[PDB]
């Protein structure tokens, strides 16, 4: 057989594999060339022209419905972007991971293997100039446009991934198409973007397979909310999408479709579900499936529907009236007709009071329907690309959307080297301690997540809602620090006579850098942190406060903060968050260990601060953590604390949390700790800590990407 | 609560994670600096002095038996080296992987977590200058020396690993201490070095837990053979090792020991089996003076009759009949009290098995023979995965080189320069040898290298010697033709020189392969220059233990599209396994195979996977044609390994292929790689990536230049 993994023997073992994905860029691409530059060479119009031609160029191995592949490509694009979760920013279309397991084999993505295959010739023709990620969304756009609906815009810039995202927790289920995440509709366990394992959002037949529209609406609303969409956006997306195409269920997929791609014979060459059957549900929603119109909303609202069992054995709805009987041409047989159908999830938009009001308004105002759908489709397919700077191409709208967390332009000259050294001196001479400066700079930068490129120190949103009031940021203390930095900003700006100004965003980072350099100096090391001025201060007007709550940490390793709510072990969350900062196991270890010598804990506790000289960057954390002269045990009447007792005297030496101790427990982390805890490794640790600190401070500076 | 793995959803999914380990070197250490350079700065004598002191420095958390930690460290070292398998060269002490799961938590390694912990202070004191891998073996050596026995030598140079070796298949079992690998003793399933999951070699109580010494001997013999040891070496190692220390089994480990390290609470900080020590569950010393080298083990074993019994830990062990041995050994933690010696079923195996008995009787008759065999075997055991002699570092490396080191002769001549290189290259190209013959031969020479134990490679030209010259995959008849031609070129060149310069066949083979690759690239319109490093030498039969090279014989060869008919695993699984031995990443493997198929260097010159109309022309045709949807694939009827690529419209056969070729268009990750190379503007990139990989493989065993 195959070599059994440590994960099998020890299910609770830390999944450091997720951090290993950050140690290098998998794939054959030159680890130095940037996609942005290659996409800039692309003739977008040419690709769009080829896509337009493809829409009606049917291939025998997968005949186009109604002679137009458009709807199939829209479904492909919707599923690509549809896995996005606001909770961690993972999922989504930014890396084109629909191409890799497990997503490529989810029951919900049945036959999208054929859809992606139809695009291979175009991908090969343009090569590196256009990624699969960008191409899949572009195909969706061209499909919509070719069928009569102009899109709001399009931006390239999604770099292809070469493997699945191992950090994503898709759910607790052990089987696809099953759910163990909700008892009552609308109460799905936190963190998940779907109500069923293997589905994009919800079950098309209804919750738990029961055709209950009212209940379905509850799951639709919650899942879409977790994917950053409100009622109007959700109704607009579902109605706009189902205005096109049909569902396929000529017979039961359970007995007529072969294995999914990952389980299919090698000769299938990446394809799966060898037989048209896809979902098991059969029929079109509208009379003209390849034309943009009000057909879906009209069919849904102007007729009464009844639940029935379709030819594929699945729950679907049919109209009572015989007016719609055989009103749609068959998708392949020119001399046959077909009757429209509705899904339980479509009826949900008509039964649910709030959705119903939106739909009725759309029906009365086709223009509003179009406007809302175009804007929602753009948001759906671009929400994980980050700030406007990352949106590339000639089709990028001039308008910047709030979900792009836009940053204002700097209406002033940037400070130079002399000014920089000047400001660093003044910050250190203030009443702010090294610990306060480090903690504040971390609070500002640590919100960044590479999953959807949100967060970071640029914009100084730390000073705005909701961040300024986050428990972990210690609001009271934070205002004091920001107050002092603001006074320095004011004094600096007022003393200039040449148009130069400094942002609070830059001062926060510069202050952190200065404090780290000082901590290193206290230890006898001369280190200089490279600094790149240019960060600006964003305002409340261009900040969707509620949307930033998804960036609130539940566990912060640097500040040794652990929320009492957490269900997962603290170290598990630590690794999860470390991945969002693109950290490797060694980088995370150097960061935490070095930080404990400085001492930047939440509420200034002594947790993990294994040193007698705080604010002095050394490898004392490792030296003391590894000393066998100390024995550790859980603290009494404590939920997160542990005591380090002198093995002999029995006197308390230190106190710590699982965050600190995992580095001396996990086999791999311990090997790293032993390197840093060696007699002649202090300089190395200091330098590695500094490199990681610098890395994190610059994560959201795409001005050089 | 935690993210799932595709491994769980699809058990048959290729484990490409093993190749990913070759893309990056996890750990906080860079790469610009080599461990050898750091070890060179180490004061070996100083470390040994500290180790000698450690031997008698008892820590209260794991008090030394008999006031000397020596035996415990010997066990630690034997277990570190003891996981080695000759089949793939994996396991062993070279990376110190005993420190990581699953090995660190195997039942056979119980309490070695404490042994390794006792060495932490010394490790921290010397830092990067001495690896854990080197330190564990050194501790064993110092322990042996401190107890009265001189070792044969010691070499440093084992670079520490920072994670487990994901490529090792430890066995089919789903539970430690169980076996589903043998129905009859001595008939263990191939590819495994132990008879039980979680054990080093065999069950100390006997096969399947039965105290049958004769049967035990069959498993001991087979497992040690799979770890490169014969009867004399095996008997010497077991008898020599058990001359020291004791087994610990104060009570049943099943209900008195806490979770193994990987499952233990965070506060235990890497330690496990939290409990009158209990380790194996077997209890008692083998000899009267457990911390002194003598003939105590062999004498106790052969001079007295033993009987099986259940010990205080509920395990099988043997007790002496004679009352002369009763209470003859001081208690491990109390010299004022005594204990009776014991023997394991595996020790009685050496007395009951006819062949082992003969060896043991010889050892008892001449202590000097016993001693030398043990010293030589201990050195071999602990250094067999370190590669050739050039990799053995330090002041304690013996002047004598052993055959298991696959030694190489010195070049007693001047090396050829750029002028002669170009000259020889033209001569090879002007010969009647084809591009395919040259590439196939160079590959046959270099492809035997394995990064696991650093054996194999093009240096030495062992391809021309037994057993390689007769391997089916190497096409003996065809090989002789190529070597005959290159040897004539060598003779002609050497005889025409006068400045003392000479060229080796080893270098000519690689030079010829490089010239052929350059020519194939030229046929495609690409001008490539492959860097060549002369200096390889020609090893002779006297430098080659032929039978030991059988272990390097490929069952599947991707470059030559060769698949042995008697393979149990799917061909692509073996392909990945072999790719790992060549330190290849998924992308390097893809570029190598795809590029090779455009050249066409198949076993028996078949057209399998040769998706091009212009063979011997290096292009990306393999990828372009593999990805063309105008072709549909199907298994070839009445064929075990073949598939047909049919024109989707006419049904006419376009190509033939094996799973080695088709996996690059089936596996989700490999397909993503193939799509890059099969794109309109990627041919030049593929050519350069193929050349880079080809060159990398050709130089794998060049450590003197490494
Ligand atoms: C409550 C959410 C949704 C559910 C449960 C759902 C469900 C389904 C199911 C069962 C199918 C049929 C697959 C098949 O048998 O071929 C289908 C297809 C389709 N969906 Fe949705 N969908 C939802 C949302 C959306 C959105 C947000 C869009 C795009 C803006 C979209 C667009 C389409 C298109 C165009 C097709 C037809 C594909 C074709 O003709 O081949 N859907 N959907
Ligand atoms: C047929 C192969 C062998 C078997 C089944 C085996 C078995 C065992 C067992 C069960 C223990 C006791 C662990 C414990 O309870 O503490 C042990 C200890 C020991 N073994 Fe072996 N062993 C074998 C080979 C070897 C070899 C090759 C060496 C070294 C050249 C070695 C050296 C030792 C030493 C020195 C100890 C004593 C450790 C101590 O005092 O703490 N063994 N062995
Ligand atoms: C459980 O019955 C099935 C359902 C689906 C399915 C359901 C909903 C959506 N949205 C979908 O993606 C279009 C596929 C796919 C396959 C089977 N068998
Ligand atoms: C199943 O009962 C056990 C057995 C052993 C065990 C078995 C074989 C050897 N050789 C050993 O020493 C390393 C320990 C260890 C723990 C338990 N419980
Ligand atoms: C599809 N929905
Ligand atoms: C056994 N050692």
């Amino acid at each position: 057989k195959r070599p059994k993994s440590n994960q099998d023997w020890w299910p609770s073992k830390l999944n450091l594999e997720i951090l290993d994905q950050n140690a290098r860029d998998v794939g054959p691409v030159e680890d130095d060339f940037d996609y942005a530059e290659e996409f800039q060479k692309l003739d977008l119009e040419a690709v769009k022209s080829d896509l337009e031609e493809l829409m009606t160029s049917s291939q025998d191995w997968w005949p186009a419905d109604y002679g137009h592949y458009g709807p199939l490509f829209i479904r492909m694009a919707w599923h690509s972007a549809g896995t996005y979760r606001t909770a961690d920013g993972r999922g989504g279309a930014a890396g084109g991971r629909q191409r890799f397991a497990p997503i490529n084999s989810w029951p919900d993505n049945a036959n999208l293997d054929k859809a992606r295959r139809l695009l291979l010739p175009i991908k090969q023709k343009y090569g590196q100039k256009i990624s699969w990620a960008d191409l899949m969304i572009l195909a969706g756009n061209v499909a919509i446009e070719s069928m009569g609906f102009k899109t709001f815009g399009y931006a390239g810039g999604r770099e292809d991934a070469f493997e699945e995202d191992k950090a994503v927790n898709w759910g607790p289920e052990d089987e696809f198409e099953t759910q163990e995440r909700f008892d009552e509709p609308g109460e799905i366990q936190e963190g998940l973007g779907a109500s069923v394992m293997g589905l994009i959002y919800v079950n098309p037949e209804g919750p738990d397979g029961n055709p209950d529209p009212e209940a379905s609406a509850k799951n639709i609303r919650q899942t879409f909310d977790r994917m950053a969409m409100n009622d109007k956006e959700t109704a607009a997306l579902i109605a706009g999408g189902h205005t096109f195409g049909k569902v396929h269920g000529a017979d039961d997929p359970e007995e007529n479709l072969g294995p999914e791609p990952e389980a299919a014979p090698i000769e299938q060459q990446g394809l799966g579900w060898q037989n048209m059957i896809t979902s098991g549900i059969e029929g079109p929603w509208t009379q003209s499936p390849t034309e943009w119109d009000m057909g879906y909303i009209n069919n849904l609202l102007d007729y009464e529907w009844e639940p029935e069992k379709g030819p594929g054995g699945a729950w679907q709805w049919a109209p009572k009236s015989e007016e719609l009987k055989n009103s749609v041409p068959d998708a392949h047989d020119p001399d046959e007709k077909q009757t429209p159908m509705m899904l339980t999830t479509d009826i949900a938009l008509k039964r649910d009071p709030d959705y119903r009001e939106v739909m009725e308004t759309f029906q009365e105002n086709p223009m509003e329907f179009g406007m809302n759908f175009a804007k929602a489709w753009y948001k759906l397919t671009h929400l994980d690309m980050g700030p406007p700077e990352r949106f590339l191409g000639p089709e990028v709208p001039d308008e910047e959307m709030i979900w792009q967390d836009p940053l204002p332009d700097a209406d002033y000259d940037l400070i130079g080297d002399e000014e920089i050294a000047e400001l660093k001196e003044e910050i250190l001479d203030s009443d702010l301690s090294v610990s306060q400066l480090v903690k504040t700079a971390w609070a500002s930068a640590s919100t960044y997540r590479d999953s959807d490129k949100r967060g970071g120190a640029n914009g100084a949103r730390l000073r705005l809602e909701p961040q300024k009031n986050w428990e972990v940021n210690e609001p009271e203390q934070l205002e004091t620090v920001l107050g002092t930095l603001e006074n320095i900003q004011t004094e600096f700006n007022d003393s200039r006579s040449d148009g130069t100004q400094v942002s609070l965003a830059d001062l926060i980072v510069l202050g952190g850098n200065a404090a780290v350099e000082q901590a290193a100096a206290n230890a006898g090391y001369d280190v200089e942190i490279p600094f790149e001025p240019g960060r600006v201060d964003a305002g409340p007007e261009h900040t969707d406060a509620p949307s930033f709550d998804a960036l609130k940490p539940k566990v912060d390793g640097v500040r040794n903060y652990i929320q009492d709510d957490i269900t997962r072990p603290a170290e598990e969350v630590l690794v999860d968050n470390a991945d969002l900062l693109n950290l490797t196991a060694s980088e995370l270890t150097a960061l935490i260990g070095g930080m404990r010598s400085i001492g930047a804990n939440y509420q200034d506790t002594d947790l993990g601060v294994f040193t007698d000289e705080p604010e002095t960057l050394t490898n004392d954390f490792f030296v003391n953590l590894l000393d066998m002269g100390t024995e550790w045990e859980p603290a009494a009447d404590s939920e997160h604390r542990y005591k380090g007792l002198d093995r002999d005297t029995g006197e308390v030496k230190w106190e710590a949390t699982r965050i600190d101790l995992i580095f001396g427990s996990n086999d791999r982390l311990r090997a790293i700790s032993e390197v840093y805890g060696s007699a002649d490794a202090e300089k190395k640790l200091v330098h590695d800590f500094v490199d990681t600190w610098s890395k994190v401070m610059k994560l959201d500076r795409f001005d050089l990407e």
